[PDB]
């Protein structure tokens, strides 16, 4: 028993989820597009169909050098001097459109919201809103998916973390981790991405530059950043995508 009644009013961010576009195969400008983005071993024909058994058959995949290494680059020099700049560890001190999480005991991290774009965000946002990619995340995933959302994210060190939640439905996920401090790649410091059940531990991630995984996400099953140390001397960098499959 509790009092008084559990009220979840006091939460940011808010996800709303967004249309993804029907599941077709990828046309010759698909391709085009997203070889601006995207790792060409990851984009071919058989590349794809490739990662599509291996899915199918683990339910997760985990895909080293994801980004195009000339993209990666450009991503890589604005992180660099991002990490170069005073750490924001008061909101007042937060950059333009970044905002922070909260409240404290629930999360606890800077953030972007769905639909950010601009010069001077660092993350590549613009990826997983192109149709081409919500062709190629459903062709590699097997899965027709009806919504998403995405969050670009940022969890300094000594500071930011989430804690474990549950999904009611399951859900396809994917994180794009842009993480090139050596600090924060070392699980003595956290900042990993876990997913456990109610051994409990279903996957455990490190921070990693550069790499992309996609797992699916059973229905009950908890998920979470761990607590990034101090000792990480640098922020975990990410985008994290949840997208409901169309299941039924």
């Amino acid at each position: 028993s509790g009092i008084p009644m559990k009220q979840m009013d006091l939460e940011l961010p808010r996800f709303s989820y967004y249309p993804v576009v029907k599941p077709e195969p990828l046309s010759k400008q698909d391709t085009d597009i997203l070889s601006n983005y995207i790792n060409p071993l990851y984009l071919t024909p058989d590349g794809i169909e490739k990662l599509s058994k291996r899915f199918f058959q683990d339910s997760v995949i985990v895909l080293v050098e994801f980004l195009n290494q000339e993209f990666a680059n450009t991503l890589l020099k604005r992180i660099i001097d991002a990490e170069r700049q005073p750490t924001p560890m008061h909101s007042s001190e937060v950059s333009f459109p970044w905002k922070t999480a909260i409240p404290p005991h629930k999360h606890r991290y800077l953030y972007l919201d769905h639909e950010e774009f601009g010069p001077d965000i660092i993350l590549p946002m613009d990826l997983q809103r192109l149709p081409a990619f919500q062709r190629w995340i459903q062709l590699v995933s097997g899965l027709p998916l009806r919504s998403f959302h995405q969050v670009g994210r940022r969890f300094r060190p000594g500071s930011d973390f989430t804690l474990a939640t549950t999904n009611d439905t399951a859900l396809l996920e994917a994180t794009l981790c842009l993480s090139p401090g050596t600090g924060i790649a070392n699980t003595d410091n956290g900042a990993y991405d876990i997913y456990m059940i109610g051994d409990s531990i279903l996957l455990s991630l490190p921070a990693a530059w550069n790499v992309f995984s996609l797992v699916y996400r059973d229905e009950g099953v908890l998920q979470f950043v761990k607590y990034v140390s101090r000792q990480a001397e640098s922020s975990r960098w990410d985008i994290y995508s949840q997208w409901n499959p169309v299941a039924e």
